[PDB]
């Protein structure tokens, strides 16, 4: 959908906690009629608008008429390519019904150290959920953060609930590429409770221990990594 965050005042307030400097270049993710895009150019160095809206990249392009350090690129952000050989940080009011997509995208298909997104305030605390898959393939990467509530009426047209400002930063992959395979079988075996099929019934008893778990309901991403480590060690 096209929801757009229109009022200075509310766009200042959100700016506060996104903490991007003069030198980093950034990728916007639907720069919509500009509004994020024109305080970007502003603080950052440089801006790249990817906008799959064609008539929106004009209307972009108009409000930042007096800036330089930008370009406005008609793609889709689900097909786009970013550098391999450069730092740069990203930030996005991104559609609901793409967020997965979305994410998935910009975490796994990018190396952007930084991003900024709003979402669905509902989505983000599904992301820093450990009985959900997306939640534990995206903790492997990045580091998650929900930084402050944006009202739905700061929207428009008015979603019926409230998003949230997060930020993710990239960190050491707690993941070797060698693993990705298994940690993906892992992963989806554990959120499914299909633990027989990973876990014989001494090995889940000794691992939860060994982890330190003792509400199976309620478990860290560390608690998390202890079991896909003994399950490694298990199978070896
Ligand atoms: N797959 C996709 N790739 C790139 N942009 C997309 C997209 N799906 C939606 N969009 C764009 O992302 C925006 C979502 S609403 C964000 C509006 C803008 N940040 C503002 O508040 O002014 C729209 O401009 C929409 O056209």
């Amino acid at each position: 959908s096209q929801n757009f965050i229109t009022s200075k005042h509310n766009i200042d307030k959100i700016m506060t906690n996104i903490r991007l400097n003069e030198h980093d270049n950034i990728f916007e993710i639907g720069s919509g009629k500009g509004h994020f895009t024109l305080e970007l150019v502003q603080r950052c160095n440089f801006v790249t608008a990817i906008e799959i809206d064609h008539k929106l990249c004009k209307t972009t392009e108009n409000k930042l008429v007096d800036h330089d350090n930008f370009q406005v690129l008609n793609k889709d952000i689900l097909q786009f390519k970013f550098p391999k050989n450069q730092s740069y940080k990203i930030f996005g009011n991104i559609p609901y019904n793409i967020s997965t997509d979305i994410i998935r995208k910009i975490v796994f298909d990018s190396i952007a150290d930084e991003i900024y997104l709003i979402v669905e305030y509902g989505f983000a605390k599904r992301l820093l959920n450990t009985k959900r898959s997306l939640a534990l393939f995206l903790m492997a990467e990045v580091d998650i953060s929900i930084l402050s509530m944006v009202p739905r009426e700061y929207f428009h047209p008015k979603p019926k609930v409230n998003s949230s400002l997060i930020r993710l930063n990239r960190k050491k992959s707690r993941i070797s590429h060698k693993d990705k395979q298994k940690y993906n079988y892992f992963v989806m075996k554990w959120v499914n409770k299909e633990y027989k099929k990973i876990f014989t019934k001494n090995q889940f008893n000794n691992s939860l221990k060994h982890a330190g778990i003792d509400d199976l309901n309620n478990i860290s991403f560390e608690q998390f990594l202890s079991l896909f480590n003994s399950y490694k060690l298990f199978n070896k």
